[PDB]
Formats: structure tokens, C-alpha cells, sequence
């Protein structure tokens, strides 16, 4: 039912079992699928789609004006929202932009909590946990079971690899290749092992972990330079194909590769002085 | 006076006195109590209680479902506010979950300020200070007369004790002692002496200021394990009541006191280098 | 236009081509300009002055009462906000207090995103962008031209000045000298060179750019104290009148400035091992 006292453009297209709360701003050529409740004091911006499912919360604003100078009045701009969502208070997530395709675009069972903001650009998968105050400039790429913690920070065009874990704080600067924990190296992110918890509670196997785990140590543990270290994680993965998701990450990187910059310290060479 | 503009469940209790401005939005069995403001654009959620002369401001959500995966519709959740509370802007105090009671409190006389965070199951105690984008994750306990500065993050389960002060920015992992100062360990925190002007303000004596300081000298700079600690703790407590707080909180400890990691750079040991 | 579903206080004088969406909420004494457009669910506190030419989201809190433990009801508290600025959502902008003038005030074609906070008698000059999530604490000066990254926090009292970069989650405790680049070292702010980039897209030539970046060395990389490097900039300031922010800046400190702690490391002596 659509409250007595929202506001809705008559051009909006509202599924019957959508539940659009008091004091809700539904904006031009809007579609809201079904089952979908908007609660209250829900904003939505014109062009919007929203699926079936979804639970937005009071103050959320979503498909409203990019945050871009190039951005002007007379711009399509899109956000694309897939099924069973939930989007907490105060959560921001704004359309797309001219110099693409005008076009942000959520996909499925995902959790964003309160304070979130979602870029102009963005692409965020399935099955993520965006936590309090996260914050993704313009473009960033949220690949599928991606957790990011309270007050995490993306900067613009960096992807975020499926599994991944990045812990309170962290500041997102580079490609984060998938199944990895990544902690706040105070100022920016460091790699911190796998992300064994996740990975074990989704159902992988411990040769599918073992693997993964060889990867980290190929990457970040053996003294290898990126080009040698894509070689062997290429060959890798064609045997075992939990290791794909590393060739596509690493291989239409942008923005570089999350990298340790202390390895030296703790590498192969490094802890190997004895013979056997 | 109830504003024509609100919204407001016919089962709500709403003191006479109480002020629920345009575009409120109040759900089942509320009670607002006397002399409460709810300035606009408030949404109190199902089962909330709050008390006397509180003064909440727009955009602010209480008593609302918790972000918690264990959460499930026909938990009961509820939030209860006590008297003498300002709640800023875009504040979200979210109800308990059931494997606890299904309640989160909060006290009297308390400022809780823009884009506050109380996730479920909190405790907060009376004459607090929450200063601007703090966030507490579900179960935390904050005892009276601490201050949170600036987005301080308090992770799930943590004790922060009575007068304690947390820097700006910092992140709490461990319960936090009564009386400390902590500062931001840039990724972290740790405890930078006593809380002396807070303390002074209060009301405390030198005696008692001596005593404060000789238990943070246990604690952090004499070379002391935790069990030797706390055990000279306890028995100063008893010829110095002040200091009970400390037994209190190490004594019930869910995770672990806070330490310095770095003690032994500046502890007894390491200071003394001569006779006398 | 007046939406039909908006509150205006009778006394509010609000220009014809102002736009006042659904559900806002408008104070005592309040006036608007020409062609500003308030979304909707914008509140207004009292007394607030708006420009012409303002684009305000929903969400927004403006002119409301101050965070500020000196405050009382009967002080007389504003914010006054210039032309042409964008105003994003969940932002707050408080009223002064009685301690200087009760006045917040707010320039020209600035930027201000999503949950930024403009806490009590800030002074923000013009064509400033502050990124998502800034907050300043009371009496912060912000001069034009400058970018605080998201997250920046400035404490209060403290000045940026004109054409500034600070990067994101830098804290800033003491006053930041014009045409700088601040990272963050962590927790706090350190000085990084110069805002090259900015100063070439804002027409700096050359010449100019060599005198800023010659104030830098002096500043920070030629083992002066602040009396002797104060006293050579005033004298670089006669011939060449870009450096003349310095000179305010650095005259009328309140709060120190911001100095790199570790330029022995780096400074002349340090690199100088060799005749010639």
C-alpha cells in the first residue's frame, strides 16, 4: 500500500504488494518491484529500479544526483537495485555518470548499514556486508561476499575481490584480490592472511583453502615480482578453478594490486637460513 | 502538543506535556514520557520507553530493528531511555536482540550527538558524552561520565569504565579501566595516563587523584602480569572506595583489559639504572 | 514554489523563485534567496540566512541549535550561507553561540557532501569542496579554495588555509599554512609537499608556484624555528604578494602551526655531506 501521505510522481511504476511508507519522495519514471517496503522518509531519485524484496530504511536516499564536477543537469542518471536487499538509516547511494554509462547498479541479498555511501559508478555484487560509515568513491567494483568493515574507505576505481574481509578502518587505495583479510595499516591497508572464517562458513573445502592459501604465499611470501607471481597463479588456476576470481582481479587491475611493502622482512629469503 | 503532521499509533502513550513535531513517526506501544521533544522528522520504533524532558532532533531513528544476522521478525525489540537526554541529528539507537533480553538502555543526562551509532544490546549509563560519529557495535557498556570523542569505534561486547575519555578517532578492542585517558594508536588505542581535568571538574580530591594514578602505575608501569595487578588492585580498593570501579571492570572482563604493548620501554625496569 | 506539504513559520520570508520541497521544515525569522532549491525534507532553524543560487538535499539540518555545553535556550544563535553553494544530504550546519558573535557563516560555490558536520562559529570561505564525512569541531576557519578529503577531522580553533589539500581520515589539530598538501600520518596530520595540482588548475603560474614551494623549504626542510623561517617569509612576502597568505596565517595563529616532526631526518644538514 502506498501511504496517504508519501509523495509519488504519477509516471512511477509501485508493484502492488510494495508498502510505500508516510513521508516517502518518489521521483520521475521510478519502478519498485514486489514486496518491496520503503518505511518511512525514504527518498528515491528519478530512473530508479528497485526489485522485488527489499527492506529500505527512514532517511535513505537512493538514485538521487551523482557527486562528480562533470556531472551537469540534463545527465541520465541510474541506480539499478536487485532483490532482497536491505539498506539501512541515513544510507546514500547515487546515481551514475555521463563518462560511463550513467549507471550504479547493486545486485542481490546484500546488508548496508547505516551511513553508507555509494558512489557515483559503483558496481556492488551479492551477498555483501557494506558495515556503518563505509564510504565508496566513484567506480569502486564490491565483488560477490565482500565484507567491509565500520568507516572503511574506497577510493574511486578500486575493486574489491569476492570473500574479501577489510577490517575497521582500513583505507581501500588498491585492487584487493579475493579471499584475502585486509586490516588497517593505520593510514591505508595491509594484507593479513585469508579470510578462513568466511571461506569455511560458506563451504570451502580444505583443499579448495589449501590452494588459496598457496596463492597468498605466492603473492605476498616468496620474493616473486607481480609478473612472475601472475604466471604462476595463472597456471594454477587451471587446475584449480577456486583461483579464477585471482586471474580476473589481478589481470584487469586498474589501480595496481594491494601490495605488503614490508614482505622483505618475512619472505622466503628472509627466514630461510638453514639448509633441507 | 501532538503536530497535526505526525504520525502516531493510536496505541502510543504520549504524556500531555510531550512535543512530537511535524513529521514524526511513532510505531506500537510507545511511551514518551513529560516534557519530552521530539523536534521533526523523528521515528521512534515499536516498544520504545523513553522518559522525562529528553530532547531529540531531526532525522534521529530510536527503538528500530537491530542489524544483528541472529535478528529474525517476531523477536521482540526494544530500546528504553532514561530522563535529561539531548539526541542529535541522524542519531540510530537500535533495539536488543533475543539471545540477550531484547533490550538496549540508555541512562540520564546524556549528550549523544550527530550520526551517534548505539547498535543492539548496548548499555549506556548516565552523564555520557557521545560525541560526533561514534559507533558502538552490539553489546557495549559505557559507564557513566566517559567521553567518546569523534568517531571513536567501540567494537561488540567492550566495556569502556566510569570518567574514562577516548581520543579522537580511536578504536576500542578491550575494555577500558575508570579514569584513563586513550588515545589513538593511529589503528587501535592505548592508555595515555589519567583523565586529570575530567576528574578535577567532578570533583575529585588529590587523595583520591593519587590514588587513581598509583593504580594506573600497577597496571602499566611497574612490570606486573594482569593476576599480580589485579591483586594489588583489589586490596588498595578496599582502605580506597574510589577505586572499587577498577575492580568492577577487570574483575567481570568479556575481553580483556586494555594494555600498553610498549610498557616494558618505559617501566620500572627500564627506568631505574642506579641505587636509591 | 511552496510545496503544499512543506512547514514554513509564517514569519519567513522566502523569495518567489525559491523552491521549498515536501516535508520541510522552516523556522522563525528565517529568509531565502532567489532560485535556491531546498529538495525536500530540509529543516531550517531559526534566524538562518540563505543566498540565491543554493541547492540543498534532504536531510540537511540548518541553523540549528549548537552543540556546546555553554549554550542555553534564549542565546541567540545563526548560520548565514552565501550563493550558488550545494549542500549534501544528512549534512548539519549549527548556529554560533554568545561567546564570539552567534554567527556560523558559510561563503560562495562551495561544495558540502553527504553527512558533512559545520559544527558552532565556523568561518567557511568560498569554492571550498569538503568530502563526505568531514567534521569540524567549533571556531574552524576554512579559507577558499581548500579540499578536505572524506573523514578529515578539524579540531577546534583551527585554521586551513587557502588552497589546502587534506587527505582523507587526516586529523587536524593546529593550523594548516595555504597552498599545502596534508596526509595523514595515522592519527594526526603531517605536511607533504605542495597542492601542486589544485594550484596549476587554478591558473598559479610558474614563477608563483617557485616562491610557494620556496616557503615550503623554508618552513619545513632548512632547520629553521618558526621565529627565524616567520621572519624570512614576511621578507619574501614584500616582493612576491602570493606568499601574503602565509603571512596570515601564520600571524594570527590560534592554535600553533602544523610542523613536520621528523624534518631532521630530511633537512639540510642532513643531506648535506659535501663541499660545493
Amino acid at each position: 500500500m502506498i501511504h496517504s501521505l508519501a509523495v509519488v510522481h504519477e509516471s512511477a511504476k509501485i508493484a502492488d504488494s510494495a508498502i510505500i511508507g508516510p513521508f516517502c519522495v518518489i521521483g520521475k519514471n521510478v519502478v519498485i518491484g514486489e514486496n518491496t517496503e520503503l518505511k518511512s522518509h525514504v527518498t528515491i531519485g528519478d530512473n530508479a529500479v528497485i526489485g522485488k524484496n527489499n527492506r529500505i530504511f527512514q532517511y535513505a536516499s537512493i538514485g538521487d544526483d551523482p557527486i562528480d564536477y562533470t556531472y551537469k543537469k540534463g545527465d541520465f542518471s541510474q541506480v539499478v537495485i536487485g532483490d532482497n536487499n536491505i539498506i539501512r538509516e541515513c544510507a546514500t547511494i547515487h546515481g551514475g555518470t555521463a563518462k560511463e554509462i550513467g549507471v550504479t547498479s547493486v545486485g542481490n541479498n546484500n546488508i548496508i548499514m547505516c551511513y553508507v555511501h555509494i558512489g557515483h559508478d559503483c558496481k556492488i555484487g551479492s551477498y555483501i556486508n557494506l558495515v556503518n560509515g563505509v564510504g565508496l568513491a566513484g567506480h569502486v567494483h564490491i565483488d560477490d561476499y565482500a565484507i567491509l568493515s565500520s568507516n572503511v574507505g574506497v577510493h574511486q576505481f578500486c575493486r574489491v575481490g569476492k570473500h574479501a574481509f577489510i577490517a575497521h578502518a582500513a583505507l581501500v587505495g588498491k585492487d584487493v584480490p579475493p579471499y584475502l583479510m585486509v586490516t588497517a595499516v593505520n593510514a591505508g591497508s595491509t594484507p593479513c592472511g585469508i579470510n578462513t572464517e568466511g571461506l569455511k562458513r560458506r563451504g570451502f573445502t580444505p583443499e579448495e583453502m589449501k590452494k588459496i592459501k598457496e596463492v597468498y604465499k605466492v603473492l605476498y611470501r616468496k620474493g616473486l615480482m607481480m609478473k612472475e607471481a601472475f604466471e604462476i597463479i595463472k597456471e594454477m588456476a587451471k587446475e584449480d578453478k577456486v583461483l579464477e576470481p585471482f586471474v580476473d582481479v589481478i589481470g584487469t587491475s586498474r589501480r595496481g594490486i594491494l601490495r605488503d611493502p614490508n614482505s622483505s622482512s618475512v619472505d622466503k629469503l628472509a627466514a630461510a637460513l638453514e639448509h633441507h
